[PDB]
């Protein structure tokens, strides 16, 4: 405060231990009285697929279809798609971008993934120039908060699943950093469907913990160092 | 001669430049004899979104969707929505499974990452225990055949992008591999937004050509040297 934080959650259960850590999330920053809005995608019907309903009006190119062009162009025409254009006007308005996701295969669950191929798109999120350090939008911070089936222990380098810092390279630096994010440390609530019922309990306070100074923190450096490196 | 290819093809244009690769891998392993079958997800329409509409049972927990609970259960039982068991039909039946896509975001579009999200459920794709070397689908092999906006300059370890190889392991290794696939070496098809038409060709060329004796390769060692080095 003053500040807007924006939660984009991807879970399709009110009662999920990723429901918890968003709600708990919106209660504490509420507290602190940061504006925040949460972006439901499930209760949304978010549409994940990129195709040519997200130009409005008549194409730049009507005989053949480039995604990325097509997209650039509606951007700085004013005729993209109205639940791309909410969704935009929420990041642009927003200080921090919160992701709240079970990991799916190593990544964002598919509706999340559509978020960001169809919302971060070229003139909004980033250009030519205008890229990692020098992204669109920079001045905002964004952060993971993923929960995994996997234990932290198989997310080491030389456990079966590698670091998890392996699997965030394509979201924070080829995601979030390229948009000029700068990149708050993750949060990582490990396995916790394997976890007693307090033990998840240290894990949702946690995260309202770190809340609490949230903006004290300072970004991680989005390097390949900090992804691979010793 | 006598294999079955299943091709999973995201673009949304056939007369793109991902069209022409799709359609030279068709055209190169139908004059071999194999078994051909695409899935056009675009085309298609193939839904994306994780949810409770997966299921057409009784759920085992009502009161607490869970949605890979419900899914290995909905598996076992013959109660998944048609369209996911249509996909792993194609995926028991293939002998190797090319995936042609243009990277989004480090990744795949979100359309193909539902169709991973979806079709690889537990039960079908792997169980647990039964996962990587033990994965249901081994003796299976896959291939990622991907196009880039970045240069292959932009995509090495002192570039802006890192190695091309870092983006590859949530999908070769925490995907692929974690179902038990042994992944054949990426095709990756380098800016041909930039290339001139004669280096476009020449990569639908390259691709034709190494189709010819696919079925000679051996497969990568999918771990983290591999992927990171050291
Ligand atoms: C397609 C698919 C792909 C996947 N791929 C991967 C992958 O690549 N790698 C990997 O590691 N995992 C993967 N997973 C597993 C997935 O990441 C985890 O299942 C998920 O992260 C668990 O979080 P949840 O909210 O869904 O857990 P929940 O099951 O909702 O949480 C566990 C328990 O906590 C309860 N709970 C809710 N709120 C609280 C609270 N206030 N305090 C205490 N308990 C609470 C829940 O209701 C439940 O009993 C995959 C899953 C799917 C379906
Ligand atoms: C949401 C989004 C996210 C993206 N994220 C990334 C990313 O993380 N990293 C990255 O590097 N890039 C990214 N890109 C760029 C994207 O990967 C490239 O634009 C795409 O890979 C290029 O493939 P294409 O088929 O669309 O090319 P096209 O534009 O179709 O192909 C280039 C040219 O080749 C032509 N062509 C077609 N067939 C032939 C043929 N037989 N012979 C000669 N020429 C032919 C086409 O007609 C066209 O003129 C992103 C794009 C989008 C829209
Ligand atoms: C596809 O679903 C799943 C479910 C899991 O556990 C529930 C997984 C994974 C995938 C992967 C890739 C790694 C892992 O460690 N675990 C535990
Ligand atoms: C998000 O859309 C795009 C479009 C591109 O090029 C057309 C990109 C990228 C993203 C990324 C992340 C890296 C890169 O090197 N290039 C060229
Ligand atoms: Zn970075
Ligand atoms: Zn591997």
């Amino acid at each position: 405060a003053g500040k807007k934080v924006l939660i984009v959650y991807a879970h399709q259960e009110p009662k999920s231990f990723n429901g918890s850590l968003k709600n708990v999330a919106v209660d504490e920053l509420s507290r602190q009285g940061c504006t925040v809005t949460v972006s439901d995608l499930y209760a949304m019907n978010f549409e994940p697929r990129a195709t040519d309903k997200d130009i409005t009006g008549t194409l730049s190119n009507p005989e053949v279809f480039n995604y990325g062009v097509e997209t650039h162009e509606a951007y700085k025409q004013r005729s993209l798609a109205s639940d791309i254009t909410d969704e935009q006007k929420k990041v642009r308005e927003a200080d921090l971008v919160i992701f709240q996701f079970p990991l799916y295969w190593f990544s964002v669950p598919a509706i999340l993934k559509g978020w960001m191929d169809r919302v971060l798109c070229q003139g909004f999120a980033f250009d030519i120039p205008g890229f990692y350090d020098s992204g669109l939008l920079q001045g905002k911070l964004a952060l993971l908060s993923v929960t995994t089936g996997g234990t932290a222990e198989m997310y080491t380098k030389t456990g079966v699943n590698g670091d998890s810092r392996y699997f965030l390279w394509p979201l924070q630096h080829g995601t979030l950093h390229f948009c000029g994010f700068k990149v708050l440390a993750p949060q990582i609530s490990f396995a916790p469907e394997i976890a007693s019922e307090e033990e998840r309990k240290g894990m949702v306070a946690a995260w309202s913990q770190r809340l609490q100074t949230i903006w004290k923190e300072e970004p991680i450096p989005c390097t390949a160092h900090w992804h691979f490196g010793q």
